[PDB]
């Protein structure tokens, strides 16, 4: 209740930070390049296809993850798709760290006892 | 300094200085200075602290171990100081979980757009 | 359809399912489910916790006017003998299988050990 | 522990299995091939380091992430190491599936019984 407002402030701050913009700018670079927005969708589709089989515990023979990984290096091949993946991971692990930092105060309290 | 990191340390300090944290901090202070509620508190910590590490080195844990714990927990709930704490303590933790969830929206929102194609 | 680990997993599912300790849990479940009162509380705490989950997952405020009672709800539930036993046995199982999940990881973890 | 016995049996089967054995094989062909084991050591350390930095909550500029993915990409180019990678992942996913199928009976009861 008291905290939320601080959270929305952080959400706004995040979304507005240069890093996140950079990321957005990169999504656009790819979305706007016929060539690149192809590869991306390809990876995306094989990725979602795997995730799904997994959510229902289905078998996934090596065939599959081999193609998966293939397509991914082909991905890290095209300039524009590369920075997107690069920036997306750095955004992905960075906000993951933000979240850890927020849990800090509570870990502090625990230490105390 | 990475802007986000800084914003997050900022977030940390705000939470610390917030009122609910201090409510919590003071709640701990209580059950810590009440010889009665402190023993139970402690008792519950260790039983729960031992079961943990017994699960890590993976070792069978009979019923009693859990009923003992389940019971030792109940009596702690029967305490006043401990309850206040046990609650503030839990709410704080869901509030936070919620905060970190908001931190994930900008990226959650963008991830969604990746489904555009 | 042929993956061995898959089939192996199906086997495990049935093994746990037919094991002696699972049948005990299920019987504890049956006790409560058949006895009106315990059943009642059981569903309250469920509904309660379900509501909270709903809220937090939706990102809404959760003043102690909720996490408070919910913590009570569990209280005079932790009491009902029938419902207590279920809760007890339930966790024994949660933990038991959790350990089982660990052992399965073993081989790949020993190999990751080498990898370094 | 009642299901413990059962557990060890699953472990035995798991490591004894054809797929677990080929994962071993694949790891062997890289350990004994200069080019791939050089590459493998390298990417394994980049990934070891990144993970260290995140635990420690340290910042991680895009450099590392770019430079890192550059490598993971070079690695997918080496047949030997490409196989290791793919098998290590397939085994990883599959084990996780084994784990989840295990909770299946308890979660099922806790939901559907009443």
């Amino acid at each position: 209740e008291p905290l939320h407002a601080l959270a929305r402030q952080l959400e706004q701050a995040i979304r507005a930070s240069e890093p996140f913009q950079q990321l957005k700018r990169a999504y656009e670079d790819v979305r706007r390049d016929e060539t690149a927005y192809r590869m991306f969708a390809n990876v995306r589709d094989i990725q979602l296809r795997l995730h799904e089989k997994q959510m229902r515990g289905a078998a996934i023979l090596p065939d599959e993850i081999e193609q998966a990984q293939k397509a991914m290096a082909l991905a890290q091949q095209n300039e524009k798709l590369a920075r997107l993946m690069a920036l997306e991971q750095q955004m992905s692990i960075t906000i993951a760290e933000v979240q850890q930092i927020a849990m800090k105060p509570l870990e502090e309290l625990h230490r105390s006892f």
